Parts: structure tokens; sequence; C-alpha cells
């Protein structure tokens, strides 16, 4: 996250933090998600597509830092990793960049509820928060992009929707961007997500309710002037997500 301010998972108790193992010993950060149920965390596909192993993946919940524990905080499996069929990557868009982890502990149970530990709720049937209403993005991403490391303590900033109309110009994103994607970002160009916050929430308070909008997946650099960052409509992936979810 570029700009904006640390933060502690007690503030953002649906984040989920996902690790991917490697050969030896190493585990790197790939990337966020968020818990909408006690068994299932949604992501990015984008973040798994060229390892689909869900052996090599850990996600932690009700953790705070990157690289060390927090009190309270639960390690899982991934049980099921579901990628969706026809996600594409173009030259900057990603379609259908929306994925699914059904969690499971070693002990075999999933998420148990706690003050660092909550679900956030899914969108209505096309229910979306009205364009320029503020919503906030946590991420463990850059907090520049010269760095090429990732920020030890969560961050977490304020962006505003932006409407297709707007993304959709000639120096935004053009047609690159579809319905199936909302455009954010802060109105002076200061604070953005950037690489690593993928896969994490876009949250907006819908009808005095947190809601998850949408997921960190594409954008134009980091915090660059007239190229807001692109997140996956989750209200327009409800059947799927339906679908998936249900056995
Ligand atoms: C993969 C490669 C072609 C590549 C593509 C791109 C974009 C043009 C899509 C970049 S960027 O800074 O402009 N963008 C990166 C980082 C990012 C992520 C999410 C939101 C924002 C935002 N502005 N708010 C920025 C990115 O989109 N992604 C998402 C795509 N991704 C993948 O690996 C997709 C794998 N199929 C890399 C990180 C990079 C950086 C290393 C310079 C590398």
């Amino acid at each position: 996250i570029i700009g904006g301010e640390f933060t502690t998972i007690e503030n953002q108790p649906w984040f989920a933090a996902i690790y991917r193992r490697h050969r030896g010993g190493s585990v790197t950060y790939v990337c966020g998600g968020s818990l909408i149920s006690p068994c299932w965390v949604i992501s990015a596909t984008h973040c798994f597509i060229d390892y689909p192993k869900k052996e090599d993946y850990i996600v932690y919940l009700g953790r705070s830092r990157l690289n060390s524990n927090t009190q309270g905080e639960m390690k899982f499996e991934v049980e099921n990793l579901i990628l969706h069929k026809d996600y594409s990557a173009d030259t900057l868009a990603h379609h259908n960049d929306i994925a699914l982890l059904k969690i499971r502990s070693k002990e075999g149970r999933c998420a148990q509820p706690s003050r660092t530990i909550q679900t956030i709720s899914l969108p209505s049937m096309y229910n979306d928060p009205q364009f320029g209403t503020s919503c906030e993005i946590t991420g463990f991403g850059k907090e520049n992009s010269t760095d090429y490391l990732y920020p030890e303590q969560l961050k977490m900033t304020v962006v505003k929707l932006i409407s297709h109309r707007e993304c959709q110009q000639p120096h935004y994103y053009g047609s690159e961007v579809t319905t199936k994607m909302l455009c954010a970002a802060d109105p002076q160009w200061k604070t953005d997500s950037c690489q690593g916050d993928s896969g994490g929430p876009l949250v907006c308070s819908l009808q005095g309710r947190m809601t998850l909008t949408g997921i960190v997946s594409w954008g134009r650099g980091c915090a660059l002037k007239d190229k807001p960052g692109v997140y996956t409509r989750v209200s327009h992936f409800l059947p799927w997500i339906r679908s998936h979810t249900k056995e």
C-alpha cells in the first residue's frame, strides 16, 4: 500500500494473508485475501494461476505481521483451491480475477471467530456503493514502487470509487476496464494499493454494513496520476461464488 497508515488485524479482522511453501523451507508471501465464511477465503486467481497446487499454500488469519507471529493468529491449509475457469490476462486488464480457498487447520476445523478473526459480508446482487464513495483496502504490499520488500506491519488506506465512465476514458484505461471491474483511487493520486496487495479486500460501508465490494486485481504502476486501481466487482460474481461454495 502506497501512502496510507499502518494498522493491526483488530481493525481488519477479515484479512487473510496467503503464503506459498517452497522446496526447502522458505515461505514467501503471495497475496492477500478475505474471509467470507468460516471455511472460505476469497482472493484473486492471478495470484495462483502459475502454481495451482493447493499444498504449496498457507493461509493466516488474525495476523498483523509479515514475518512474525501475532497472538491469537490461526494457521490453515488449503483444502480446495478454486480458480475461475474464464480467467485471462491481457496487456493490463486481468479478467475474472477471483478465487476461492477452502481452508482447514491440521485438526480439520475451520476459522473460529474472535476479536481478531471476523468474516466480512458479501454484497447483494448488483448492489454496489454509489460512485464517489470512500472505501478501504488492506495489505502487505509495497509502500513505493522502488521497493523490493514488503512492509512487516499491515497497512491500509482509503480510496474513492470511480465510475465506469471516468475509468473508461482514453487517458485512464480505455475499453480495457469492463463492467465486471471497479476503479478506485485517491483523488490526489497520493495513496493506492500496489504489488502485493493483490487478492486483498476493497471494503465499503454499504448501508451501515461493512461489505466486500472488490478484490485488488490490477493497475498501471502504483499511485500514478489517472491510473486507478482496478478491482474485481464482487457483486457480479455472486452466482459463481455461491455455486462453488455449496458443494
Ligand atoms: C505480470 C507483469 C506483466 C506485470 C504487470 C503489471 C500491470 C501492468 C498489470 C505490473 S504493475 O506494476 O503495473 N502492476 C502490478 C502491481 C498492482 C497490483 C494491484 C493494484 C495496483 C494498483 N495500481 N492499485 C498495482 C500488477 O497489477 N500485477 C498484477 C499482475 N501480476 C501477475 O503476476 C499476473 C499473473 N498472471 C503482477 C502484479 C507489473 C510490475 C512488476 C511492474 C508487472
